[PDB]
């Protein structure tokens, strides 16, 4: 179902992450000690040059319908196996982007996704530090987005009720994670306990106004 | 209030992100065309060797509260910097690690958070790959996640109260975008079209349960 | 009528002789000697880089049907240069290729004619060495 | 009947089309890899460098009527190979220039055949530009 | 019982001092001409890359109760065996430090005993100069 | 009395630990920083190449007893230094060894002691690892 | 009337010594340092690409009548310089040759005259090593010579009339330098002291004789 | 009686031309292809490291009176060697020098005779490019010598008696070459023609002089 191409830092994580799930995948790469390392972390793993065709073939590369190129610095071989494998006609192609020309090559020759990764990890980062109560997030539109919040020494053994934010501030709290365990839409009686994950839901401004004043 | 030490494909987008949410922003390059290139994207631009520990003075760093050192190759520049950084008593630290060496060492040296940036977009890629209905999602605990889904021709013109998500299946729904326009807690009788965002709630399993014969 | 992007042995020939056989032709180069140097060898000259899509718009690179891409060595600013004038809807775009690699991009990108100098050069002189007469 | 020393862009094109007409062509080169690919494409293929004499020798170069000199960056190397060509008695010695420089130094030793490739294109390549029927 | 990983100009000696006081001793080290030199300066020599967990391993560096990092110019190969050492759980690990900062990082990571060569023999000549009788 | 040459690692320690000890100590270095930062931890600091027979001559080397060639990566301006101040009938000339060939060349040149730091702490570390107690 | 362009071994000996000689020499060098450690040691010093022509027009190369091309290593510079200097029809142009292919490449551009110094100096040591009596010499043709002999205890207080070269060995005495003191064409009475110069004129062999049985 | 250390430019040229002379000479090299081209230009030739003592005594180095030290760029090969020789109590080591440093350094561990090839070779040229019909020449003191001259258009048909430079001069002819034919101390009667070999001997202003309206 899905076949890794560059077993770097960034491609090598990919194809970890998609094996823990329970998806089967085959890992390709070059060098040959990368392949060794990630046996265990796939399904399959083979030695292959992505950038020749013969190679693609033995592979039996049309039988995945996700191929990830994840080469990082040699572009010449990023687009040459982009092309390779847009020329096998394979459903869907993602491919890691060095920069701006390297973006708008695979862009033409009918990348499906093209990933910079180093640049979101930059504005999730970003996130990360304009708040650091915020853990993660998710944005429902320009305005409303859903907050996920470290409780502060403000919070601890307080009740919902006692932050009547669906009131005071217009937001809706959805979740509290005490020690790994998860209360999902809890009632008013329920206590956050300091160091707890907090998700939050509502508009922005309102978001940002009970972080200020709440915790 | 933020200094970001390299300017490169992931400082420089960190720096230009906390530069586009109006926060104040000293960015910092060893090489002079990448300072030129960030001085729109930053509040102040300085040419500096961040293993340089007079030169770090030099820029004021002490009268920061968050620095990030995002020097990607060189190691031994990052760990150095890491440490200059950490004898000037900054109170939060945050560098980007090339590897587990890195990690290690940047965490014995004391620093106060340790970056992987294409680790972790290759568990978020992954993440969208697995299901190419998640647009986005946020994971509350190892079992409990929320959703964001993209609507199949399965759900189109289909009622909330129709798709009894909160009994069949166990979760709730929080969110829908329709052409742009939002609904947030949506009740019963709300309708869902087709390839509009959906956002749900639950258990991981259960959630892929409603996909699997929902949608 | 004629654009000519890369002034170099190969590019700066093409612009010389279609200059020479009465055609107006505008030169580009990112080098100033190279612009100079064809000021008498081109209707127009003019200092520009190729991969910068205001200076095209700026030569008013759509006015021309037929535009030459002939940056050697820099493949990066070749293909990017064949973008740009993809983009802008050039009616033939004609890009001198320095591998295989490169053809296939360019191919791709949708470049109208692809070159291989040395090649057809080689043919060409295997022909004259198999026949001197 | 010919050898060509150089298998690039250019001389590899001389030998695959020299071996095309039906002459029989041996094929020269540093790299071994470039020796393989061209095993098919010639009479016969050999590894050398074509700037010591000795090997030179071994290749039997003095049976050859025909001697191309195609080796491109080089300079350096093209015009010593071509040097020790003049000194074997060699009676056509066709050579690769790079530039106006390398071409007097050529001329100067004995070159029977100086090629500019990109300058040939160039100008045929406008031709083609200047009437398209 | 005495693991010696860098034989250069310090750790040869340490090398060659253990094994003369009649004690057992590793030596290792990546330059194969190193390892021959001191086989017979130590009870085993060994060709290793000491930045690489399992040559480490290979070694069986855990068997030993004394191991010591003797890489002088390479800064980070010293600091990672450092720390693949300390991950190892080796009882004492002693670095020959460069600098004040190789100093620095060789203490938080772990290090027993940090050794300044260069430094002591400062003191010590120092000392020598003072009083010659 | 004393006059040290080179204020590296080494050199400066014995500079430092012989000032700290009450003697007087003429600190010599080419760079400027080293010889401010060791203004403080001599009885004068001077600037000086010290394979420069003028500058030694400025110096007022010839009225030191002792003189400590301590340039360690430079075994050119080391042993040049080591040979000039032999010229100049220096009573005591110790000198930092790199290697086996420089140990031999000063051997030669006629230096009155050749140390080799790392070496020495190698045996003392040896000795330190051999009793703990 | 002298240019010397490569200011290295063999060409800054040849600019100091005509400078030393009395004539003026125009020295060139791409290396600053080399232009200024020659200053002393010429009438005018220039920093100058010699492979670049407008540079070589700059320097008014044609003002002079020889030209000196002492670049040593770089092959491909020196033959670029000969053959510009050749193009701009300079007189005299002597080159330093690396080996038999830069010797023949040079004389077929045009040089006037191909220096092997370190072979010139091999074939004169050898000289020098084949008798250490020989201080010095001069060939005539293949077989006949003038040789400078350093006087051994066998030719102490001996005079002129006593050995007689002139018949026994057929050749002639020339010179006597006694203490710095100097005889030029002596007369038979002369007496010759150990340790002193005599000069000796004739075929090589016969004064290998002489040199056999006499001294 | 004579072994060459390094066959290069330099030394390769000494080997070569102390065999032509017709004396036995050892030719040492750590390059196989030198050994192999210097195999039929010595009498023995072998492949050797001359840093290595034990190589140094295989050699039978010992047999030798005259040792030569031709290494150039590796200055510390070339004093280790001169070391090594100097002790095996080597009679005569002549080592080529490389700068001022390898000279001093060379001069100080015992090395008999130190060569400036390129230097010497530099003043050579100078002294032939000073006057271009001086071929060769030889000085006996700091004012008197003996020239050697090539006869221009001024001086072809014209006799020994013509030419009176022993009055008009002070200077006395010693030699001359016509078409390898060589004229010892010949007799006013005999005849110069253009393009020959001419021997003057005499004060050097003297000889200049003769030059000036003379030739
Ligand atoms: N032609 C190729 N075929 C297959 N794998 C390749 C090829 N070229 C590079 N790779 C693999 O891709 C990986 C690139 O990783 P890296 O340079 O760290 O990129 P990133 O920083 O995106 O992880 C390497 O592990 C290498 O083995
Ligand atoms: N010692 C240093 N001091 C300051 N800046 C540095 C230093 N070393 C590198 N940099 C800067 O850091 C940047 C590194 O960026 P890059 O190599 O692209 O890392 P990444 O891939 O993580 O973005 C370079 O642009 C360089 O100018
Ligand atoms: N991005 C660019 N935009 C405009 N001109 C460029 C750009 N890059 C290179 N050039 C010009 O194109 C020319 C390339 O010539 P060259 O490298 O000699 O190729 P060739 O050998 O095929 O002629 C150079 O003279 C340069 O000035
Ligand atoms: N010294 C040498 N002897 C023999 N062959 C050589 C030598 N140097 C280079 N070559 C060969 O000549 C070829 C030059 O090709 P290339 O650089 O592409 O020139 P071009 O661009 O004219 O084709 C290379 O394939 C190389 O293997
Ligand atoms: N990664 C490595 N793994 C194992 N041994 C190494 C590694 N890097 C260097 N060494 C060895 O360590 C030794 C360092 O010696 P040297 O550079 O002379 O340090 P010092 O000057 O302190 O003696 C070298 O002999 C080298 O072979
Ligand atoms: N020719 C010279 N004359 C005077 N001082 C010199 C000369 N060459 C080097 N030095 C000084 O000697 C010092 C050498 O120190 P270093 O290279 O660290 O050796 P070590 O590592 O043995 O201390 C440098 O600080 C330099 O300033
Ligand atoms: N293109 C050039 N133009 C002018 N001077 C040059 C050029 N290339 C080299 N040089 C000079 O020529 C000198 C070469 O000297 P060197 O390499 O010692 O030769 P040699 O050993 O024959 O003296 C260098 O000092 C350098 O500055
Ligand atoms: N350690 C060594 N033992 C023996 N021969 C050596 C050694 N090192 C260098 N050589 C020889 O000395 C020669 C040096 O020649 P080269 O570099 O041209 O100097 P030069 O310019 O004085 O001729 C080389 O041919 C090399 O084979």
């Amino acid at each position: 179902q899905f076949a890794v191409i560059g077993l770097g830092r960034f491609g090598g994580s990919i194809c970890k992450e998609l094996h823990r799930m329970g998806h089967e995948v085959l890992a390709v790469d070059i060098n040959e000690e990368k392949v060794n390392a990630y046996a265990s972390y796939a399904t399959h793993a083979v030695i292959a040059n992505a950038t020749e065709e013969n190679e693609l073939l033995s592979l039996g590369i049309r039988n995945f319908e996700y191929v990830i190129v994840a080469i990082g610095a040699n572009i010449q071989a990023s687009t040459l196996t982009t092309l390779l494998l847009k020329e096998l006609d394979i459903p869907n192609i993602w491919v890691k982007a060095q920069n701006y020309y390297h973006h708008k090559v695979l862009e033409k020759i009918g990348a499906d996704r093209i990933i910079h990764p180093q640049k979101d990890m930059g504005v999730k980062i970003a996130q990360s530090l304009s708040d650091e109560n915020v853990l993660n997030y998710i944005d429902l539109s320009d305005e409303y987005s859903i907050v996920e919040l470290l409780a502060t020494r403000k919070l601890d053994s307080k009740s919902i009720i006692d932050l009547n934010v669906r009131a005071k501030y217009g937001c809706t709290i959805l979740a509290i994670k005490h020690h790994g365990d998860i209360c999902l839409s809890p009632a008013p009686e329920d206590i956050i306990r300091e160091q707890d994950c907090l998700v939050i839901m509502g508009h922005k401004k309102d978001i940002k106004r009970f972080e200020n004043e709440g915790m």
